[PDB]
Parts: structure tokens; C-alpha cells; sequence
């Protein structure tokens, strides 16, 4: 079973996993395939990658004690986003987008 908490939040990852949010959320689906779309220093870069399916796969397998640690993941997923990419890289308007549905979402959790 997971927490009260933690079944909010595996909510807000369905939604941002839901076809309302595919226009943008699509590019954090999988982990980023550095090698598939020519990212030879993606690695060097980016030390700890993290997606939605990860997020997912950690859900899934009860790994997060709280919400606080649901939330780290999901941010560092943004935050590797915004680290790797010039600020005006359509990617990061994605990733913003996105953004703001899980802040506003996580934010009005009660
Ligand atoms: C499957 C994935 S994962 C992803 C991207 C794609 C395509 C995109 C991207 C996504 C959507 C649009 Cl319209 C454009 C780019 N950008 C790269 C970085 C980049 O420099 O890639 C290009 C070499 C420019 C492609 C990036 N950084 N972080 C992530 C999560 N992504």
C-alpha cells in the first residue's frame, strides 16, 4: 500500500503521464537516449537522470518513503532539463510547461 500522500502523488504522475499533457510532457516519457539523438555529452553533463517512467518504476516499487521524496525526483528531472539545455531550446519550454502542472498540482495537495 502507499502512503495517503504518496497515492496523491501517484495521481498528479498520472496525470502528468495522461494524454491531457502529451504535447509537452512527451520528451519526459524515457529516460533520455543520449546516443539516439546524437547527445554525446548528455552523461558527462547530467550525473543522475530521471523521467516519468522512472518516477513510475519507483512508485510502482514503493521506493519513495514521502512525498518530499517523490517530489525531489520529480524536480530533478526538470532541473536536468534546464542544467543540459540553452534557456531559449524548445525542450525547455516543455519542461516548464509541465512544471507548472506538477507545482500547481503538488502545491494544492492538501
Ligand atoms: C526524446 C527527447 S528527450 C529530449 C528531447 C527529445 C526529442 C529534446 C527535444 C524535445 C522536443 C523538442 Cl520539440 C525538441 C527537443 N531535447 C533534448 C536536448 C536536445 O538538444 O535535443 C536535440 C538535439 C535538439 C533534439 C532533451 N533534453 N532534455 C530532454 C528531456 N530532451
Amino acid at each position: 500500500k502507499l502512503s495517503e500522500h504518496l497515492r496523491y502523488c501517484d495521481s498528479i504522475l498520472r496525470e502528468m503521464l495522461s494524454k491531457k499533457h502529451a504535447a509537452y510532457a512527451w520528451p519526459f516519457y524515457k529516460p533520455v537516449d543520449a546516443e539516439a539523438l546524437e547527445l554525446h555529452d548528455y552523461h558527462d553533463i547530467i550525473k543522475h537522470p530521471m523521467d516519468l517512467s522512472t518516477v513510475k518504476r519507483k512508485m510502482d516499487g514503493r521506493e519513495y518513503p514521502d512525498a518530499q521524496g517523490f517530489a525531489a525526483d520529480v524536480r530533478l528531472m526538470f532541473s536536468n532539463c534546464y542544467k543540459y539545455n540553452p534557456p531559449d531550446h524548445e525542450v525547455v519550454a516543455m519542461a516548464r510547461k509541465l512544471q507548472d502542472v506538477f507545482e500547481m498540482r503538488f502545491a494544492k495537495m492538501p
